[PDB]
Protein backbone atom coordinates (compact mmCIF):
# COMPACT_ATOMS: atom_id res chain seq x y z
CA UNK A 1 0.00 0.00 0.00
CA UNK A 2 2.81 2.41 -0.89
CA UNK A 3 2.25 5.70 -2.69
CA UNK A 4 1.27 5.23 -6.35
CA UNK A 5 0.75 8.52 -8.19
CA UNK A 6 -1.45 7.86 -11.24
CA UNK A 7 -0.45 10.86 -13.38
CA UNK A 8 2.68 10.59 -15.55
CA UNK A 9 3.70 14.03 -16.82
CA UNK A 10 5.15 14.05 -20.34
CA UNK A 11 8.45 15.98 -20.56
CA UNK A 12 8.92 17.01 -24.19
CA UNK A 13 11.31 19.95 -23.88
CA UNK A 14 14.02 20.77 -26.41
CA UNK A 15 15.87 22.71 -23.68
CA UNK A 16 17.27 21.18 -20.48
CA UNK A 17 16.92 24.32 -18.37
CA UNK A 18 13.20 24.70 -19.23
CA UNK A 19 12.65 21.04 -18.35
CA UNK A 20 14.33 21.30 -14.95
CA UNK A 21 12.63 24.64 -14.23
CA UNK A 22 9.32 22.82 -14.70
CA UNK A 23 10.29 19.83 -12.49
CA UNK A 24 11.29 22.34 -9.75
CA UNK A 25 7.60 23.32 -9.58
CA UNK A 26 6.20 19.89 -8.80
CA UNK A 27 6.64 17.20 -6.15
CA UNK A 28 7.77 13.62 -6.64
CA UNK A 29 5.11 12.45 -4.19
CA UNK A 30 2.32 13.65 -6.53
CA UNK A 31 3.29 12.40 -10.00
CA UNK A 32 5.68 10.46 -12.18
CA UNK A 33 7.54 11.69 -15.27
CA UNK A 34 7.80 10.47 -18.85
CA UNK A 35 11.01 10.89 -20.86
CA UNK A 36 10.56 10.13 -24.59
CA UNK A 37 12.63 9.86 -27.74
CA UNK A 38 13.05 13.61 -28.04
CA UNK A 39 14.49 14.41 -24.63
CA UNK A 40 16.45 11.18 -24.49
CA UNK A 41 18.10 11.71 -27.89
CA UNK A 42 18.92 15.28 -26.88
CA UNK A 43 19.96 14.74 -23.24
CA UNK A 44 20.50 11.04 -22.59
CA UNK A 45 20.71 9.01 -19.43
CA UNK A 46 22.23 11.92 -17.48
CA UNK A 47 18.88 13.72 -17.66
CA UNK A 48 17.09 10.64 -16.37
CA UNK A 49 19.65 10.38 -13.56
CA UNK A 50 18.91 13.99 -12.57
CA UNK A 51 15.20 13.22 -12.33
CA UNK A 52 16.04 10.17 -10.18
CA UNK A 53 18.27 12.32 -7.94
CA UNK A 54 15.25 14.60 -7.44
CA UNK A 55 13.26 11.53 -6.31
CA UNK A 56 11.00 11.12 -9.34
CA UNK A 57 10.00 7.84 -10.91
CA UNK A 58 10.45 7.80 -14.68
CA UNK A 59 8.64 6.09 -17.54
CA UNK A 60 11.33 5.79 -20.24
CA UNK A 61 9.20 5.95 -23.39
CA UNK A 62 11.62 4.82 -26.10
CA UNK A 63 9.41 2.15 -27.69
CA UNK A 64 12.30 -0.17 -28.43
CA UNK A 65 11.74 -2.23 -31.58
CA UNK A 66 14.61 -4.39 -32.78
CA UNK A 67 15.81 -7.99 -33.02
CA UNK A 68 15.46 -9.79 -29.67
CA UNK A 69 19.14 -9.62 -28.70
CA UNK A 70 19.36 -5.85 -29.34
CA UNK A 71 15.97 -4.98 -27.85
CA UNK A 72 16.75 -7.01 -24.70
CA UNK A 73 20.14 -5.28 -24.26
CA UNK A 74 18.46 -1.88 -24.64
CA UNK A 75 15.89 -2.89 -21.98
CA UNK A 76 18.78 -4.09 -19.77
CA UNK A 77 20.35 -0.67 -20.22
CA UNK A 78 17.05 0.89 -19.00
CA UNK A 79 17.27 -1.34 -15.92
CA UNK A 80 20.90 -0.26 -15.36
CA UNK A 81 19.57 3.31 -15.37
CA UNK A 82 17.04 2.32 -12.66
CA UNK A 83 13.84 3.41 -14.43
CA UNK A 84 10.37 2.61 -13.12
CA UNK A 85 8.85 1.72 -16.52
CA UNK A 86 10.08 1.10 -20.05
CA UNK A 87 8.25 0.22 -23.24
CA UNK A 88 8.70 -1.84 -26.39
CA UNK A 89 6.74 -2.30 -29.62
CA UNK A 90 4.52 -5.38 -29.54
CA UNK A 91 4.98 -5.43 -33.35
CA UNK A 92 8.55 -6.50 -32.60
CA UNK A 93 6.95 -9.90 -31.90
CA UNK A 94 6.65 -12.42 -29.09
CA UNK A 95 10.30 -13.56 -29.02
CA UNK A 96 11.55 -9.97 -28.82
CA UNK A 97 9.19 -9.23 -25.92
CA UNK A 98 9.95 -12.46 -24.09
CA UNK A 99 13.72 -11.91 -24.37
CA UNK A 100 13.28 -8.41 -22.87
CA UNK A 101 11.31 -9.80 -19.94
CA UNK A 102 13.88 -12.54 -19.37
CA UNK A 103 16.81 -10.10 -19.19
CA UNK A 104 15.10 -8.10 -16.43
CA UNK A 105 14.67 -11.14 -14.14
CA UNK A 106 17.95 -10.48 -12.25
CA UNK A 107 16.91 -6.89 -11.36
CA UNK A 108 14.41 -8.21 -8.82
CA UNK A 109 11.30 -6.50 -7.49
CA UNK A 110 12.75 -3.06 -8.31
CA UNK A 111 13.09 -3.92 -12.01
CA UNK A 112 11.38 -1.69 -14.53
CA UNK A 113 7.79 -2.42 -15.43
CA UNK A 114 7.90 -3.68 -19.05
CA UNK A 115 5.03 -2.42 -21.19
CA UNK A 116 3.94 -3.08 -24.77
CA UNK A 117 2.86 -0.54 -27.43
CA UNK A 118 0.16 -1.91 -29.73
CA UNK A 119 -1.04 0.49 -32.44
CA UNK A 120 0.20 4.08 -32.21
CA UNK A 121 -2.57 6.61 -31.48
CA UNK A 122 -1.83 8.48 -34.73
CA UNK A 123 -2.70 5.43 -36.82
CA UNK A 124 -6.12 4.77 -38.28
CA UNK A 125 -7.40 2.31 -40.90
CA UNK A 126 -5.66 4.11 -43.82
CA UNK A 127 -2.30 4.20 -42.11
CA UNK A 128 -2.60 0.52 -41.14
CA UNK A 129 -3.52 -0.62 -44.63
CA UNK A 130 -0.41 1.25 -45.78
CA UNK A 131 1.81 -0.91 -43.56
CA UNK A 132 0.08 -4.19 -44.58
CA UNK A 133 -2.46 -4.58 -41.76
CA UNK A 134 -5.94 -5.39 -43.12
CA UNK A 135 -7.78 -6.29 -39.91
CA UNK A 136 -9.98 -3.78 -38.09
CA UNK A 137 -7.84 -1.64 -35.76
CA UNK A 138 -9.64 -2.74 -32.58
CA UNK A 139 -9.09 -6.39 -33.41
CA UNK A 140 -5.44 -5.72 -34.24
CA UNK A 141 -4.98 -3.84 -30.97
CA UNK A 142 -6.44 -6.81 -29.13
CA UNK A 143 -4.10 -9.17 -31.04
CA UNK A 144 -1.03 -7.17 -30.07
CA UNK A 145 -2.14 -6.61 -26.45
CA UNK A 146 -2.75 -10.38 -26.13
CA UNK A 147 0.68 -11.07 -27.67
CA UNK A 148 2.20 -8.79 -25.00
CA UNK A 149 0.37 -10.54 -22.21
CA UNK A 150 1.37 -13.95 -23.54
CA UNK A 151 5.01 -12.86 -23.72
CA UNK A 152 4.73 -12.19 -19.96
CA UNK A 153 4.92 -8.39 -20.04
CA UNK A 154 3.41 -6.20 -17.31
CA UNK A 155 0.88 -4.25 -19.36
CA UNK A 156 0.28 -2.07 -22.40
CA UNK A 157 -0.37 1.49 -23.40
CA UNK A 158 -4.06 1.71 -24.34
CA UNK A 159 -6.88 4.16 -24.81
CA UNK A 160 -9.61 4.72 -22.24
CA UNK A 161 -12.07 3.07 -24.72
CA UNK A 162 -9.92 -0.08 -24.78
CA UNK A 163 -9.26 -0.38 -21.03
CA UNK A 164 -12.23 -2.36 -19.67
CA UNK A 165 -12.18 -4.95 -22.44
CA UNK A 166 -8.41 -5.41 -22.09
CA UNK A 167 -8.76 -6.04 -18.32
CA UNK A 168 -11.55 -8.50 -19.05
CA UNK A 169 -9.43 -10.52 -21.53
CA UNK A 170 -5.98 -10.07 -20.05
CA UNK A 171 -6.48 -9.84 -16.29
CA UNK A 172 -7.13 -7.35 -13.51
CA UNK A 173 -3.41 -7.04 -12.77
CA UNK A 174 -2.36 -6.27 -16.36
CA UNK A 175 -1.21 -2.63 -16.24
CA UNK A 176 -2.95 -0.08 -18.47
CA UNK A 177 -1.17 3.19 -19.31
CA UNK A 178 -3.48 5.66 -21.01
CA UNK A 179 -2.67 8.78 -22.98
CA UNK A 180 -4.92 11.56 -24.31
CA UNK A 181 -6.98 12.39 -21.20
CA UNK A 182 -7.31 16.09 -20.24
CA UNK A 183 -7.81 17.52 -16.73
CA UNK A 184 -11.50 18.10 -15.99
CA UNK A 185 -10.44 21.51 -14.64
CA UNK A 186 -8.68 22.59 -17.85
CA UNK A 187 -10.11 24.20 -20.99
CA UNK A 188 -11.87 21.62 -23.18
CA UNK A 189 -11.67 19.30 -20.13
CA UNK A 190 -15.43 19.86 -19.79
CA UNK A 191 -16.08 18.23 -23.19
CA UNK A 192 -18.09 15.02 -22.89
CA UNK A 193 -16.81 13.06 -25.93
CA UNK A 194 -13.50 12.32 -24.18
CA UNK A 195 -13.29 10.69 -20.76
CA UNK A 196 -12.28 12.77 -17.79
CA UNK A 197 -9.48 11.39 -15.61
CA UNK A 198 -12.09 10.00 -13.17
CA UNK A 199 -13.97 8.27 -15.98
CA UNK A 200 -10.72 6.84 -17.44
CA UNK A 201 -9.60 5.44 -14.06
CA UNK A 202 -13.06 3.94 -13.45
CA UNK A 203 -12.81 2.35 -16.91
CA UNK A 204 -9.57 0.55 -15.96
CA UNK A 205 -6.68 2.92 -16.72
CA UNK A 206 -3.94 2.51 -14.12
CA UNK A 207 -1.89 5.52 -15.23
CA UNK A 208 -2.67 8.67 -17.20
CA UNK A 209 0.03 10.26 -19.37
CA UNK A 210 -0.71 13.99 -19.50
CA UNK A 211 1.47 16.65 -21.10
CA UNK A 212 0.73 20.24 -22.09
CA UNK A 213 -2.26 20.80 -19.81
CA UNK A 214 0.22 20.43 -16.93
CA UNK A 215 3.51 21.60 -18.41
CA UNK A 216 1.88 24.80 -19.73
CA UNK A 217 0.14 25.64 -16.40
CA UNK A 218 1.05 28.71 -14.31
CA UNK A 219 0.78 26.45 -11.25
CA UNK A 220 1.23 22.88 -12.40
CA UNK A 221 1.29 21.86 -8.74
CA UNK A 222 -2.32 23.03 -8.37
CA UNK A 223 -3.41 21.25 -11.56
CA UNK A 224 -1.86 17.98 -10.35
CA UNK A 225 -3.51 18.16 -6.93
CA UNK A 226 -6.88 18.80 -8.63
CA UNK A 227 -6.44 15.82 -10.94
CA UNK A 228 -5.28 13.74 -7.99
CA UNK A 229 -8.16 14.71 -5.69
CA UNK A 230 -10.66 13.74 -8.41
CA UNK A 231 -9.23 10.22 -8.87
CA UNK B 1 35.91 9.70 -49.72
CA UNK B 2 33.06 7.25 -49.06
CA UNK B 3 33.96 4.39 -46.72
CA UNK B 4 31.50 1.56 -47.27
CA UNK B 5 32.08 -0.30 -44.01
CA UNK B 6 30.08 0.77 -40.96
CA UNK B 7 31.46 -0.92 -37.83
CA UNK B 8 28.86 -1.94 -35.23
CA UNK B 9 29.70 -0.73 -31.71
CA UNK B 10 27.74 -2.89 -29.28
CA UNK B 11 29.75 -2.54 -26.08
CA UNK B 12 28.30 -2.44 -22.57
CA UNK B 13 31.44 -0.64 -21.33
CA UNK B 14 32.61 2.81 -22.47
CA UNK B 15 36.33 2.25 -21.91
CA UNK B 16 36.30 -0.97 -23.98
CA UNK B 17 34.51 0.76 -26.87
CA UNK B 18 36.97 3.66 -26.89
CA UNK B 19 39.97 1.31 -26.75
CA UNK B 20 38.60 -0.29 -29.89
CA UNK B 21 38.01 2.98 -31.71
CA UNK B 22 41.59 3.99 -30.84
CA UNK B 23 42.79 1.14 -33.07
CA UNK B 24 41.07 2.28 -36.29
CA UNK B 25 41.40 5.27 -38.65
CA UNK B 26 38.30 7.44 -39.30
CA UNK B 27 39.20 7.60 -43.00
CA UNK B 28 38.72 3.82 -43.36
CA UNK B 29 35.24 3.24 -41.94
CA UNK B 30 32.16 4.65 -40.30
CA UNK B 31 30.62 3.62 -36.96
CA UNK B 32 27.22 2.44 -35.84
CA UNK B 33 25.81 3.35 -32.44
CA UNK B 34 22.66 1.42 -31.55
CA UNK B 35 20.04 1.22 -28.80
CA UNK B 36 22.37 -0.50 -26.34
CA UNK B 37 25.25 2.00 -26.39
CA UNK B 38 22.99 4.98 -26.80
CA UNK B 39 20.78 3.99 -23.84
CA UNK B 40 23.87 3.40 -21.72
CA UNK B 41 26.09 6.32 -22.80
CA UNK B 42 23.90 8.75 -24.78
CA UNK B 43 24.79 11.67 -27.01
CA UNK B 44 28.08 12.39 -25.21
CA UNK B 45 29.47 9.12 -26.60
CA UNK B 46 28.37 10.03 -30.14
CA UNK B 47 30.00 13.47 -29.71
CA UNK B 48 33.27 11.80 -28.67
CA UNK B 49 33.18 9.70 -31.84
CA UNK B 50 32.67 12.92 -33.88
CA UNK B 51 35.60 14.55 -32.03
CA UNK B 52 37.74 11.59 -33.09
CA UNK B 53 36.76 12.29 -36.73
CA UNK B 54 34.26 9.49 -37.32
CA UNK B 55 30.97 9.55 -39.16
CA UNK B 56 28.15 7.82 -37.29
CA UNK B 57 25.07 5.81 -38.15
CA UNK B 58 22.71 6.33 -35.20
CA UNK B 59 20.68 3.11 -35.30
CA UNK B 60 17.79 3.81 -32.93
CA UNK B 61 14.98 2.69 -35.30
CA UNK B 62 12.60 5.42 -34.16
CA UNK B 63 8.95 4.35 -34.30
CA UNK B 64 6.38 6.74 -32.85
CA UNK B 65 3.62 9.14 -33.83
CA UNK B 66 4.75 11.59 -36.56
CA UNK B 67 5.29 14.58 -34.28
CA UNK B 68 7.45 12.59 -31.86
CA UNK B 69 9.39 10.59 -34.44
CA UNK B 70 10.20 13.82 -36.32
CA UNK B 71 11.42 15.56 -33.14
CA UNK B 72 13.69 12.55 -32.39
CA UNK B 73 15.09 12.70 -35.95
CA UNK B 74 15.65 16.49 -35.51
CA UNK B 75 17.52 15.65 -32.28
CA UNK B 76 19.73 13.29 -34.36
CA UNK B 77 20.45 16.16 -36.80
CA UNK B 78 21.29 18.42 -33.84
CA UNK B 79 23.84 15.82 -32.78
CA UNK B 80 25.29 15.99 -36.35
CA UNK B 81 25.04 12.32 -37.24
CA UNK B 82 25.67 11.04 -40.74
CA UNK B 83 22.76 8.57 -40.81
CA UNK B 84 19.68 7.79 -38.73
CA UNK B 85 16.88 5.24 -39.17
CA UNK B 86 13.15 4.84 -38.54
CA UNK B 87 10.70 1.95 -38.81
CA UNK B 88 8.85 1.99 -42.12
CA UNK B 89 6.04 0.23 -40.20
CA UNK B 90 5.49 3.61 -38.47
CA UNK B 91 3.84 4.55 -41.79
CA UNK B 92 4.22 7.02 -44.60
CA UNK B 93 3.16 10.11 -42.64
CA UNK B 94 5.67 9.43 -39.85
CA UNK B 95 8.49 9.00 -42.37
CA UNK B 96 7.54 12.06 -44.47
CA UNK B 97 7.36 14.24 -41.34
CA UNK B 98 10.85 13.06 -40.42
CA UNK B 99 12.20 13.99 -43.86
CA UNK B 100 10.53 17.39 -43.73
CA UNK B 101 12.02 18.31 -40.36
CA UNK B 102 15.52 17.59 -41.77
CA UNK B 103 15.05 19.91 -44.73
CA UNK B 104 16.65 23.01 -43.06
CA UNK B 105 19.82 21.07 -42.08
CA UNK B 106 20.97 21.23 -45.70
CA UNK B 107 23.24 18.85 -47.58
CA UNK B 108 24.96 17.95 -44.29
CA UNK B 109 21.69 16.53 -42.88
CA UNK B 110 21.62 12.94 -41.71
CA UNK B 111 20.73 10.40 -44.37
CA UNK B 112 17.28 9.07 -43.34
CA UNK B 113 16.88 5.33 -43.81
CA UNK B 114 13.92 3.04 -43.29
CA UNK B 115 13.82 -0.30 -41.48
CA UNK B 116 11.52 -2.83 -43.25
CA UNK B 117 11.19 -6.27 -41.70
CA UNK B 118 13.66 -7.05 -38.90
CA UNK B 119 15.99 -10.02 -39.56
CA UNK B 120 14.43 -11.82 -36.61
CA UNK B 121 11.01 -12.03 -38.30
CA UNK B 122 10.09 -15.08 -40.31
CA UNK B 123 6.57 -16.05 -41.49
CA UNK B 124 5.45 -17.28 -38.03
CA UNK B 125 6.64 -14.14 -36.27
CA UNK B 126 4.84 -12.00 -38.86
CA UNK B 127 1.57 -13.88 -38.48
CA UNK B 128 1.78 -13.20 -34.74
CA UNK B 129 1.87 -9.43 -35.35
CA UNK B 130 -0.95 -9.45 -37.94
CA UNK B 131 1.01 -9.71 -41.19
CA UNK B 132 0.01 -12.56 -43.55
CA UNK B 133 2.16 -11.51 -46.53
CA UNK B 134 5.29 -13.44 -47.44
CA UNK B 135 8.20 -11.68 -45.74
CA UNK B 136 9.87 -10.88 -49.07
CA UNK B 137 6.70 -9.26 -50.35
CA UNK B 138 6.25 -7.26 -47.12
CA UNK B 139 9.88 -6.04 -47.39
CA UNK B 140 9.19 -4.80 -50.90
CA UNK B 141 5.97 -3.08 -49.73
CA UNK B 142 7.71 -1.33 -46.86
CA UNK B 143 10.80 -0.38 -48.91
CA UNK B 144 8.48 1.13 -51.57
CA UNK B 145 6.60 2.98 -48.79
CA UNK B 146 9.95 4.36 -47.61
CA UNK B 147 10.86 5.63 -51.08
CA UNK B 148 7.32 7.04 -51.49
CA UNK B 149 7.86 9.06 -48.26
CA UNK B 150 11.01 10.60 -49.81
CA UNK B 151 13.56 8.75 -47.67
CA UNK B 152 17.11 7.99 -48.80
CA UNK B 153 17.16 4.21 -48.59
CA UNK B 154 16.59 1.17 -46.40
CA UNK B 155 18.42 -1.43 -44.38
CA UNK B 156 18.23 -4.72 -46.29
CA UNK B 157 19.76 -8.14 -46.42
CA UNK B 158 22.21 -9.64 -48.90
CA UNK B 159 19.30 -11.73 -50.24
CA UNK B 160 17.08 -8.66 -50.78
CA UNK B 161 19.62 -6.24 -52.26
CA UNK B 162 19.61 -6.85 -56.04
CA UNK B 163 15.84 -7.08 -56.26
CA UNK B 164 15.34 -3.85 -54.25
CA UNK B 165 18.00 -2.03 -56.27
CA UNK B 166 16.35 -3.11 -59.55
CA UNK B 167 12.89 -2.10 -58.40
CA UNK B 168 13.60 1.14 -56.53
CA UNK B 169 16.62 2.49 -58.42
CA UNK B 170 20.33 3.14 -58.24
CA UNK B 171 20.18 6.19 -55.98
CA UNK B 172 18.04 4.57 -53.26
CA UNK B 173 20.65 3.51 -50.69
CA UNK B 174 20.88 -0.05 -49.36
CA UNK B 175 22.54 -0.57 -45.97
CA UNK B 176 23.33 -4.25 -45.44
CA UNK B 177 24.27 -6.15 -42.26
CA UNK B 178 25.39 -9.77 -41.78
CA UNK B 179 28.31 -9.73 -44.24
CA UNK B 180 31.53 -11.59 -43.45
CA UNK B 181 34.96 -11.18 -45.03
CA UNK B 182 36.13 -14.57 -46.43
CA UNK B 183 31.14 -20.76 -44.98
CA UNK B 184 29.99 -20.07 -48.53
CA UNK B 185 26.38 -19.54 -47.30
CA UNK B 186 27.18 -15.94 -46.23
CA UNK B 187 28.17 -13.23 -48.75
CA UNK B 188 31.56 -11.57 -48.57
CA UNK B 189 31.84 -7.79 -48.75
CA UNK B 190 32.75 -7.86 -52.46
CA UNK B 191 29.76 -10.16 -53.16
CA UNK B 192 27.35 -7.84 -51.29
CA UNK B 193 28.56 -4.62 -52.91
CA UNK B 194 28.30 -6.34 -56.32
CA UNK B 195 24.76 -7.37 -55.44
CA UNK B 196 23.77 -3.74 -54.83
CA UNK B 197 24.56 -2.93 -51.19
CA UNK B 198 25.82 0.64 -50.76
CA UNK B 199 27.04 0.23 -47.16
CA UNK B 200 27.99 -2.79 -45.12
CA UNK B 201 27.33 -3.08 -41.39
CA UNK B 202 30.00 -5.37 -39.89
CA UNK B 203 30.41 -6.26 -36.23
CA UNK B 204 32.38 -9.05 -34.60
CA UNK B 205 34.52 -9.84 -37.64
CA UNK B 206 36.10 -6.46 -37.05
CA UNK B 207 35.54 -5.75 -33.34
CA UNK B 208 36.89 -9.15 -32.25
CA UNK B 209 39.89 -9.06 -34.60
CA UNK B 210 43.48 -9.07 -33.37
CA UNK B 211 44.18 -6.31 -35.93
CA UNK B 212 40.95 -4.55 -36.86
CA UNK B 213 42.71 -1.95 -38.98
CA UNK B 214 44.10 -4.76 -41.20
CA UNK B 215 40.66 -6.38 -41.59
CA UNK B 216 39.27 -3.01 -42.67
CA UNK B 217 42.15 -2.41 -45.09
CA UNK B 218 41.62 -5.87 -46.62
CA UNK B 219 37.87 -5.34 -46.99
CA UNK B 220 38.38 -1.88 -48.53
CA UNK B 221 41.00 -3.13 -51.01
CA UNK B 222 38.69 -6.02 -52.06
CA UNK B 223 35.99 -3.52 -53.12
CA UNK B 224 38.33 -1.87 -55.64
CL1 LIG C 1 3.16 18.85 -7.30
CL1 LIG D 1 18.29 -11.73 -32.03
CL1 LIG E 1 1.55 13.23 -34.57
CL1 LIG F 1 -1.28 -17.26 -41.14
MG1 LIG G 1 7.02 21.54 -4.44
Amino acid sequence: AMNDPKVIVALDYDNLADALAFVDKIDPSTCRLKVGKEMFTLFGPDFVRELHKRGFSVFLDLKFHDIPNTCSKAVKAAAELGVWMVNVHASGGERMMAASREILEPYGKERPLLIGVTVLTSMESADLQGIGILSAPQDHVLRLATLTKNAGLDGVVCSAQEASLLKQHLGREFKLVTPGIRPAGSEQGDQRRIMTPAQAIASGSDYLVIGRPITQAAHPEVVLEEINSSL
